[PDB]
C-alpha cells in the first residue's frame, strides 16, 4: 500500500511539547517544539515516514475507566486507531502494555516530590504522617494509578488521604500542579515525575525544588497500536538513537542548556 | 504440546549470580543464589513453567564476531537454540535487539567508572587526558562495544588508547578487572556498569568507589529467541514486579542489606 501520512498523538507538556511564541501565526508541525518534537523528526527520519503532530484530543496520558473500561488520553487514540504513534512521556506499565505496544524506554524516571522551597518536607514518609501540608497527583495517570494499587505501607497511608483529601488534591495538567505548589505558600507538594520535577527546578521563579528519592524506577516508551508494522523499526530507531547519544544530546538541550535558575 | 523444562541461561556476576557457601555439596538450581536467582523464581512463577539454571558455556554475555558473524556468550547460546531464556545483567543493545527478543528492562544503569581509593580520576575526560593511569573493560561485552562505536570526542579517545594499550587492559570477567584495580596501587582503572561498581562499592575490603557520573543511561532486560512464545508472558511478569515493588526490594536484599562497609 502506498504511504500514508503518520497521524501522531501527543500532550502540551514541558519541555516535551510546547507551544513556539508565535505559534499563533504558524500551523501544522511547526507550531510546537521540545523533547518529543525533536525525537518525532529523529523517528521519522529513521523510520522514512511523514508525520502530522496532533495534541490529544482530552488533554489526558490515557487510564482505563473502572466502569465502563474504556480508554482516555493518548492510549484511548491508539486503542480506537485516532492515532498511528503516541511521543510523549508515555510510561511504560503493565496494564497498558496490555492493550499497545511500547519500544524500550527513551528516558527513565521515578516518582518524585515537588515542595515549594522551605516547606518542612523530606520525604514521603514526612507527608504520610502529617495534615498541614496537602498533597497530590495527576488524574488519569501512571502516578495516580501507583498510589491507587500500591500495598507499601507509606503508599497505601498516602493513598487513602488523597482519594478522600477536601477540596480535591488532584489536577487536570501537571501545569496546575505546579501552579498549586506555587500559589499555596508551602501547603501543597505535588508527586510527580523526577523528569517534570527537574525541569521545573530549573524554571523561573525558581522557588521549587524536588526532595528526597525517587519512589520507584521505570521509563517512557514510544506507543503504538497493539501488533502495529510501524512498532518494529520505532523500537530499533530509539535503540540507535540511544547508542548514538542523541537522547542525552536532547535532553541536556531542553533541561539544562536553557536552565534559568543558574 | 506438552510442558518441558524451560534451560535459563546465565552468568556468574556477583550479585546476580553466586556460587552458595556450601555449592559443592548441592546441586541442581540449589547450588546458586542471588539477585537473578530469586528473579527467575519469580518469572517462573508468575509465568508457570519450571526451570534449570546453567553457566553459560563460554562465561561472555554475547558479542558478534565482525569476521565470521557468529555470536558467542549467552547471546549465542539463544540464537543457536541452546537456551531458551536468559535471566542475567544482559544489557539491552541494538545489535543484540535484532537478533534476540527482549523484555522491557528489570533495572536501569550506565557505564561508569571504578578507582582504586585515593586515585587522582574524578571523571572520564580525566582518564582521557593522561596516561599513567592505565583503564580498560570486559571483553565481548556492552561496554566494549560502546567505546568502539563511540564518537564522542573523550570516549573515542579513550577506545584509541584502550584498542592498542600493551599490556592489554581489556579483562575476561568482571571480577578479573575489580581484582586488576585492587593490586594496581591506583595504576588502572576500570570501566563497567554502574550496577557492579556500586555493589563492588559496599563489599570488603572497602577499597574502591564509583567516581563521576555515568557516561550513559540504559537497562538489563530478559532475553529470549526472536519469536519465541515465552517472551510475551515474561515482559509482563517483569512489569507486575516491577510495580509492585518486587524488583525494589531484591537490590536492596542483594547490593545493601549485604553491605559491608558500614
Ligand atoms: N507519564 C505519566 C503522566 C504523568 C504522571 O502521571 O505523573 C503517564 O504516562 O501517565
Ligand atoms: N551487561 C554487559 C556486560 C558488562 C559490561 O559490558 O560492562 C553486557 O550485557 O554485555
Ligand atoms: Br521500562
Ligand atoms: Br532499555
Amino acid at each position: 500500500g502506498a504511504n500514508k501520512t503518520v497521524v501522531v498523538t501527543t500532550i502540551l507538556e514541558s519541555p516535551y511539547v510546547m507551544m513556539k511564541k508565535n505559534h499563533e501565526m504558524l500551523e501544522g508541525n511547526e507550531r510546537y517544539e521540545g523533547y518529543c518534537v525533536d525525537l518525532a523528526a529523529e523517528i521519522a527520519k529513521h523510520c522514512g515516514f511523514k508525520y502530522k503532530l496532533t495534541i490529544v484530543g482530552d488533554g489526558k496520558y490515557g487510564a482505563r475507566d473502572a466502569d465502563t473500561k474504556i480508554w482516555n488520553g493518548m492510549v484511548g487514540e491508539l486503542v480506537y486507531g485516532k492515532a498511528d504513534i503516541a511521543i510523549a512521556p508515555l510510561t511504560i506499565t503493565l496494564v497498558r502494555e496490555e492493550v499497545i505496544d511500547f519500544s524500550k524506554p527513551f528516558m527513565s524516571l521515578g516518582i518524585s516530590i515537588m515542595i515549594k522551597k522551605g516547606t518542612p518536607i523530606e520525604s514521603a514518609e514526612d507527608l504520610s504522617k502529617q495534615t498541614e501540608i496537602a498533597y497530590g497527583t495527576l488524574d488519569s495517570g501512571s502516578t495516580k494509578e501507583f498510589f491507587r494499587r500500591s500495598k507499601i505501607a507509606v503508599f497505601d497511608k498516602m493513598w487513602t488521604y488523597m482519594r478522600s483529601a477536601e477540596p480535591s488534591v488532584f489536577v487536570r495538567t501537571t501545569a496546575e500542579g505546579v501552579a498549586r505548589v506555587r500559589k499555596s505558600k508551602g501547603k501543597y507538594a505535588y508527586l510527580l515525575e523526577s523528569t517534570m520535577n527537574e525541569y521545573i527546578e530549573q524554571r523561573k521563579p525558581c522557588d521549587t525544588m524536588k526532595v528526597g528519592g525517587n519512589l520507584d524506577s521505570k521509563g517512557y516508551g514510544i506507543a503504538t497500536p497493539k501488533g502495529s508494522s510501524l512498532g518494529n523499526a520505532v523500537n530499533l530507531a530509539v535503540l540507535k538513537l540511544s547508542e548514538q547519544g542523541l537522547l542525552d544530546k536532547l535532553k541536556n538541550k531542553w533541561w539544562y542548556d536553557k536552565g534559568e535558575c543558574g
